[PDB]
């Protein structure tokens, strides 16, 4: 928890995030085509960062917008505030959004609470409990989230996670016979969601969807999270597993604005996130592929993976435990 | 502390540093040129990992071999030492040093406890320690640490430092005025040491020393290290900062093995280290450059770094106060 402030403090990490160009455009647009919903409105911007949201909220000519963020990026939100003349405006609130005062509730929240699957870092709970300040009225920016599924074909990268583990078949590693760890090895590779992007055309089944409204739900809906689907099977051939991707949708008075992670859509930093069976399931267009995801929330800010699916033409079934705090960066 | 045992508890950084064929190759030959030091012998591995280093002490005919390992590694040591055949003379205790129990006094402690400038990870405290568990007549191996120091002129490198932070001059980023933060950006790139190799023509001066002997160190001599200097500048320039790399003997009976991770030596993963002066130093070659770096140890298993310099003749003075837990990886 020291380490994850830590590192949310680093200039060099604010500037990585900001250089997301389809992210910094599409809050803008967001927030500044629908101006009216935060015109001499009250705003509250939870894990702020730099404070680039609460500028916007500015922009859109917020009456007043209170700042909240946990790291000592605080410090640095605070210069900028001082430096673009919006003291009277923008009131940086150091701290953790469960444990400060405001002194007033507010019109609208606003945040980037999406981890890599949307759900990643769990700063979601920390979004979802800002709600305490939010009047019965008020709007949430974004609004709702959406979560894609679908099963993928990709033997290259099946077999990557072979070939890493094959280090450990020497049995004269130095006079050391390692072969006997191979199989643990492949278990650890295989365990690692991989964080890249793909061509379409590798998935074999239209995405099912989990929405979750930022306006109803509450902290305990994410303790535990589960998806089920039926997949239609478009092709025929080997599924190696799941792709994950997430939209989230900004509704305004004006417009409905969405942020899209998907992989028809210009690249983000969100990248999209493949699951990999431990065994392959063959598949012939027109079977389905049906089971269940189930995302369990673990004591370190992130979630256990749970991924079981079945043909249910043949009963060939496959599941696979992942760990979301160790993921393999492919890109 | 939970993400430094989780950390090395993944085959995948087992089998990373097992590739260091330098390290690897250097350790195998210290303890088998100095076998007779482990014939019929009982042996300490601190930290052990995989175990490499028990089996290397098995190859030598060492009678028992306690291994003791503090990450879940020790449960796929247990397996190797199992598949070896060697469950009589190898003894995985899986726990931290410091807390577990040994029924014997030791001949012979080995283990890797070297970070990046020799200190970092702060696992030299947990090798020390260990020494409770030695016989009087008992080696280390290894048995003596060198750092060097030496200064460097590099203006790629330092002028690299002001490029990546003119992200944040953008005086209309969105219709916002970043500028106000382009210092505090310098400042903290300036405080991360530069892991990578350098050809040994950028040094300035003849490196400095600074020698801990693993047999009669003390845990608490490692809180504070001070490293006074005085360097015979034969080079003129600018001194853009100070150059780190270790050395380690293992001391036998037979032979003393060098493990160098200096810049005229085959690259390790050790690499080299380079802290930046906030402002450069000219110096003519007959100069003295002076001053100290001073190593304190933070409660973050990890170092405060504070490099002052002087050149004697001018008096132009610099310093910085660099972080070893932010380091970065430009190799
Ligand atoms: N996006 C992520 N991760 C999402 C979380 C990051 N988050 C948002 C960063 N705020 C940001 O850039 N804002 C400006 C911006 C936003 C959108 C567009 C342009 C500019 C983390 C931030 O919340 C803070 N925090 C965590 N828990 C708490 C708490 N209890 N209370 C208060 N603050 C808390 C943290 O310290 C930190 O400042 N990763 C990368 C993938 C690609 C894009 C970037
Ligand atoms: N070398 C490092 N870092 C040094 C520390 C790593 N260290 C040695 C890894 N042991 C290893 O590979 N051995 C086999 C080997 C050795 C040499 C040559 C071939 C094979 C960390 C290890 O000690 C453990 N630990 C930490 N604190 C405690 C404790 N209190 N008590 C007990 N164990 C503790 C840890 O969990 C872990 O298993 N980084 C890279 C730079 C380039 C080379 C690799
Ligand atoms: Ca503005
Ligand atoms: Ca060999
Ligand atoms: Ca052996
Ligand atoms: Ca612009």
């Amino acid at each position: 928890a020291v380490q994850y402030f830590q590192f949310y403090g680093y200039l060099s990490q604010q500037q990585n995030m900001m250089q997301d160009y389809v992210r910094t455009g599409t809050y803008q647009r967001a927030i500044l085509q629908n101006h009216t919903d935060f015109k001499d409105k009250i705003v509250l911007d939870v894990g702020c960062g730099s404070g680039i949201l609460s500028f916007f909220a500015a922009q859109a000519g917020a009456r007043k917008i209170y700042a909240v963020e946990a790291s000592t990026m605080a410090q640095h939100a605070e210069v900028l505030v001082k430096s673009n003349n919006l003291t009277d405006r923008i009131v940086v609130i150091p701290g953790k959004v469960e444990e400060v005062s405001l002194p007033e509730q507010v019109d609208i929240i606003i945040s980037e609470p999406m981890g890599y699957m949307l759900f990643n870092e769990r700063m979601l709970e920390s979004y979802l409990h800002a709600k305490k300040y939010l009047k019965p009225s008020g709007n949430m920016f974004p609004t709702i989230g959406d979560v894609h599924l679908a099963p993928f074909t990709d033997e290259q990268l099946y077999m990557e996670q072979f070939t890493k583990a094959n280090f450990w078949y020497q049995p004269s590693f130095h006079g050391v016979d390692l072969s006997a760890l191979r199989g643990a090895a492949v278990d650890e590779y295989f365990r690692q969601p991989v964080v890249d992007t793909f061509d379409i055309r590798i998935l074999m089944a239209k995405s099912v969807k989990y929405t979750v409204n930022f306006l109803e739900a509450k902290e305990g809906d994410l303790h535990r999270i589960e998806i089920p689907f039926k997949f239609h099977m478009l092709h025929s051939g080997l599924v190696h597993g799941l792709a994950f991707w997430f939209d989230v949708a900004f509704i305004g008075s004006i417009m409905t604005v969405w942020l899209s992670t998907a992989p028809t859509e210009p690249l983000t930093h969100w990248y999209q996130v493949r699951c990999l069976f431990q065994s392959p399931l063959f598949a012939k267009a027109g079977d389905t592929l049906s089971g269940t995801c189930l995302l369990i929330a673990n004591k370190r800010q992130s979630y256990d993976i749970s991924i079981v699916a079945q043909v249910d033409q043949t009963g060939s079934k496959s599941s696979n435990l992942l760990d979301l705090k160790n993921p393999f960066f492919r890109y």
